């Protein structure tokens, strides 16, 4: 009945959007839920809403000590994580012409070097036979005017599933991307999507519950396109 | 608890292996489902196993006069179709040098032909907001010695998944590949699979039961692959 | 300044268009071409414009027996073939609803089967060493609104380069697929192909060239798509 | 004969390895060739065995003061670029366990910042419809123990193709990535690599040329794999 009962899960970007609809279709399956973002009222808002079965944690995990402080967390509430849900950032755009050093490291910082420690951190934690996503995007696989670094970045992070599908394959933990399009969260890609329409996160959430449940048991260093068909035809 | 409550689902190659798993997987799930497989002993025996909500038709895919008498009893019996998995067929090995025009045929034939075919005949009842799923292989991505036509086939196929998309779009009907790596059906290929090993058919139906769901709905035109890694590192 | 001095081609479809462009530009890089194709008006033109070095034969090569009658006369006059482009074929659009037997088997025929007992009657002539090219489509990668049949046989096509490339590695014959966009031949794939405008016939020559000449010595089973940036943004 | 006539070419890792190989190359073919690198005595000692038609130039391609200097060179010396080739850095290795955000700034400064600054800053000096080619790799698309960085990161590198390929077709600069599979520079990636050796790096010079002429004048914003058919089956 509950695809993922008594399992533990750790959401960074956990705090709103796709993180937080992630959250709660968890807990709705039986899960326990770290719910991890930077902002303290939006993470207060969030466990309040989800309700039950969830610690929200302060953290931003483009920091070493946060992340050790999280962990610390995690281990003394729950002693383990069976689930890993990477969601955290935003896009800047920029054109090749305007990017600058900075743009560059907001960007990077945030999508990959962020990721490695996190699941880096996550190692010691993370059972045997558990399930780390990893969120690249459409724009990883599309040449989108201004997405310079977010692309590359996105990109990179779907490299990382494979490479740590092959380092952790002797603890049989499985590693996957999810590559969202165009998904509603507080216009022209609607246009030349197939299903004609954004995604809602609550669809996206369940695409992460197949990479996390025991459906995609057999399932390893994929990219699972959630875009309606935008990148596919 | 039950993700395909009343729904009406159509399985080619139902009578065995992956077709039967998810046979079995959609009526856990609530579907009524129509097997569909060429031997009358073994539809029996597949009925008998599933055990309710089955009916077995007995048709070869490759005929279109079978097609019809499939269509026209479930049509009779259940009026809609909401979830149409095509599974049929077996792998034949021959290098380019030994290829015979009927071996040409016989791969062809059941991998693309009797596919389109199926899919097609199946439009008039086929609701919208259904789901289609297409049997591709880790073949379509692969250069396997003696693979020749069954690769070539199974690309063709995960190519039938893209257009469909776009053509059935109107009426919100997402087509989507699932590709299986090695599958146990009463072992190189499992030594350079990170997770070490076949998959077994239960776990190829959970994966087919993902794209027939509404867990996959905003997923459309992709090719899941079920390989446990091996074309992903 | 002579690329292919002395090298031996044999191209299918070589009275028009690419295959024509591409016999020009071999014949300017020093080889002699065999020119195959269905109308004799046709092959007599294209060999008075290529002018010198090269032989037309009137073949369709989906029959059998034509296909045996090309290389007897190959084998008699020149030896061995060091580079075979296969681009024989047009495009048939059909919807799925539309789609009959008769439509099918034309594509099919043309595309795959000839290819496949082309390409295999070819090998006792190929010299060790040599360059096999087949012509697949960006059709083989995209959900083309009634190119049902022509992007699966073109999928299956770029299929059969990876199957060939292991099959024959041990006499060091490469097989690669070339995978041309729009091509300017006697409107909206220019719309949204990043180069703003259709490719000349002699552009995707130079392209097949490339593939033909050592200076892809170590490229292998690959897509190479000629698109003006079309399936890569 | 001369393929690249009085175009100015610009290589990064011209010192050596493929960059070397490929400055011979493009002088070979006419071109005025600037290799860029680090080391002085490396540097000499390349222009030396060029031995014409080429100025060193010692630059760190991380450092944007050097591109300043570097380009106010090319500009004094050549006004113009027709040619961009980026093929500075190499690999180090570290499992995601021994990842040091040291080691991870390695890799992306390198790979991913300085190719970015590179390309931004010569975008002034290069011709219309120039040629603009990355050095990606076989390892942005495999799950290879120890390469977590260096694998995302030639990953990011080929995205960056894409995005620029948009960016850029204004001006109809060409960019496209290179990957190279194993080249033999001063054990088993060879294992099952169909043509079942280590490539030259003349043989990967010999692809990028194709990239940088006007062969490949329809090519824009692909990935082209020179590594002897290992991603290909």
């Amino acid at each position: 009945a509950y695809r993922l009962l008594n399992k533990t899960a750790v959401i960074t970007g956990g705090g709103s959007g796709i993180g937080l609809a992630t959250a709660k279709r968890f807990v709705a399956e039986g899960a326990y839920v770290f719910i991890v973002d930077v902002s303290r009222k939006e993470l207060e808002q969030a466990a309040a809403e989800i309700g039950r079965n969830v610690t929200a944690v302060k953290a931003d995990v483009t920091k070493l000590e946060d992340l050790d402080r999280l962990y610390a967390i995690v281990r003394e509430q729950r002693g383990s994580i069976d689930v890993l849900f990477n969601n955290a950032g935003a896009i800047e755009q920029k054109t090749l012409e305007e990017i600058t050093p900075e743009h560059y490291d907001r960007t990077f910082d945030v999508n990959v070097r962020g990721l490695i420690f996190t699941v880096q951190k996550a190692l010691p934690l993370l059972r045997d036979g558990g399930s780390v996503i990893l969120t690249s995007s459409v724009a990883g696989v599309l040449g989108l005017q201004a997405h310079d670094t977010y692309s590359a970045a996105k990109a990179a992070v779907r490299s990382l599933a494979r490479t740590w599908t092959t380092e952790l394959k002797g603890r049989s933990i499985r590693v996957n991307a999810v590559s969202p399009g165009a998904i509603d969260t507080p216009a022209k890609f609607a246009a030349a999507t197939p299903l004609g329409r954004v995604g809602r996160p609550e669809e996206l959430a369940a695409a992460v519950l197949f990479l996390a449940s025991d459906d995609s048991s057999y399932v390893a260093g994929i990219e699972l396109f959630v875009d309606g068909g935008l990148t596919q035809v």
